[PDB]
């Protein structure tokens, strides 16, 4: 039994190694996280993509051996967290406003946003900036808030809550966390009934309230939740992300500079070289399930190693090579199956509008601290930084 948290900030640094040293011996792996849960890890590219889509591996927590605690069972209704015929029902309900048209209608404000963040940041007298608190953090959590119709004077909570579910003090702080976003997802939700309002939330609020059964309040609460939350962490991160790989390799920043053409693709390859699900939610086996020889035990936690995926030489070759140029198709940053991101159009909008503002609006723009001095978060599911230093002329 690997124990990740003994490996330290090493490991949340740079965990392939430790990853394709597991892959090389098998496909399944039990470990336990930092936080001391006892999971299963798989690696290797085919078994993941596999995994990902087999049935036999459940989201439902009916179907875990780990019991959700109260505040986590007040958000276990939505999507993500539930089997068909509840996950396509709930599906259902929205995939009409992520779909790719309809998320270029929103182009023209997520460029405001984009545009307005970048002025503010060149406002530094020192040409110098955290690139995390600048515009990865307010870019994200701004348009989603905005399709929900979040308050402005609300949307701060938030990166408190969802820092207490990424890199909890203690065990006891993600739980407060929890219960505090979930009274307050109640209350918002109640504020918009009967007032006409035309956001997403308003609308699925009043499809809750004309009819319980196509949409129940414990679902209402869910979905409100997985929306906010599904897509938050994970946005800001590839932003992030993905300008550091572009900053850490200069020779692959200046093609791009070069050719903005390249930048559709130079967004997959940030996906697919430092994508920000290290490893996917939980799936629980409803069945014994025999992974080459290794059987997994039904009710036990398995997390597929995403990340492990896309250094597999047999999928993508030179691995570690970070090429813009790069086949991607096939990565796994957004999923795969039935649980495919419903957000992927809304997550590649924002990246390529948030790339290109960068470029082209920072002359000289650089990493402003050596790879070594950077600090990620030590959650397996969640390849972060801590923050991003660069600088400009
Ligand atoms: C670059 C950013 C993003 C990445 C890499 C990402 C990644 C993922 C992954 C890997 C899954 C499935 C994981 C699993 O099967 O366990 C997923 C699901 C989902 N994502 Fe995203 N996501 C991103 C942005 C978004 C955005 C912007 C939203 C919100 C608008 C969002 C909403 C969701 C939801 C609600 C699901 C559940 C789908 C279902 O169960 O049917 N994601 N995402
Ligand atoms: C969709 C990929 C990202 O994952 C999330 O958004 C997960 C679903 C979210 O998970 C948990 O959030 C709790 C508030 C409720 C809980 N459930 C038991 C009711 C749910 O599983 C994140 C908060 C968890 C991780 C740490 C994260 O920040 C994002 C990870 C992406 C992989």
């Amino acid at each position: 039994v690997l124990d990740l948290g003994a490996l330290g900030q090493d490991f949340a640094a740079d965990p392939y190694p430790t990853y394709a040293r597991l892959r090389a011996e098998g496909p399944a792996h039990r470990v336990r996280t930092p936080e001391g849960d006892e999971v299963w890890l798989v690696v290797g590219y085919d078994r993941a993509r596999a995994v990902l889509a087999d049935p036999r591996f459940s989201k439902d927590w009916r179907n875990s051996t780990t019991p959700l605690t109260e505040a986590e069972a007040a958000l276990n209704h939505n999507m993500l967290e539930s089997d068909p015929p509840r996950h396509t029902r709930l599906r259902k309900l929205v995939a009409r406003e992520f779909t790719m048209r309809r998320v270029e209608l929103l182009r023209p404000r997520v460029q405001e946003i984009v545009d307005g963040l970048v002025d503010a940041m060149l406002a530094a007298p020192d040409g110098r900036a955290d690139l995390m608190e600048s515009l990865a953090w307010p870019l994200p959590i701004t348009v989603i808030s905005e399709l929900l119709g979040v308050p402005e004077p609300d949307r701060a909570a938030f990166r408190v809550w969802t820092d207490a579910f990424v890199f909890p003090d203690d065990p006891a702080q993600a739980q407060t966390a929890m219960a505090e976003m979930s009274g307050y997802l109640s209350r918002l939700i109640d504020s918009k009934r009967g007032q006409d309002g035309e956001d997403l939330l308003s609308a699925l609020v009043r499809t809750s309230d004309e009819d319980g059964s196509r949409l129940t309040s414990e679902e209402l609460l869910g979905m409100a939740h997985i929306l906010l939350v599904a897509g938050h962490e994970t946005t800001v991160n590839l932003i992030a992300n993905g300008m550091y790989a572009l900053l850490s390799h200069p020779d692959q920043l200046a093609a791009l500079r070069a050719d903005m053409t390249l930048l559709d693709g130079a967004v997959e390859e940030m996906l697919r070289y430092e994508g920000p699900v290290e490893s996917a939610t939980y799936r629980f086996p409803v069945e014994p399930v025999d992974l080459d020889g290794t059987v997994i035990p039904a009710g036990d936690t398995v997390l597929v190693v995403l990340a492990d995926a896309h250094r597999t030489p047999e999928r993508f070759p030179d691995p570690h090579r970070f090429d813009i140029r790069r086949d991607t198709a096939g990565h796994l940053a957004f999923g795969h199956g039935i649980h495919f991101c419903i957000g992927a159009p809304l997550a590649r909008l924002e990246a390529r509008i948030a790339v290109r503002a960068l470029l082209e609006r920072c002359p000289d723009l650089a990493l402003d601290v050596s790879p070594g001095e950077l600090v990620w978060y030590p959650n397996p599911m969640i390849r972060g930084l801590k923050a991003l230093p660069i600088r400009w002329r």
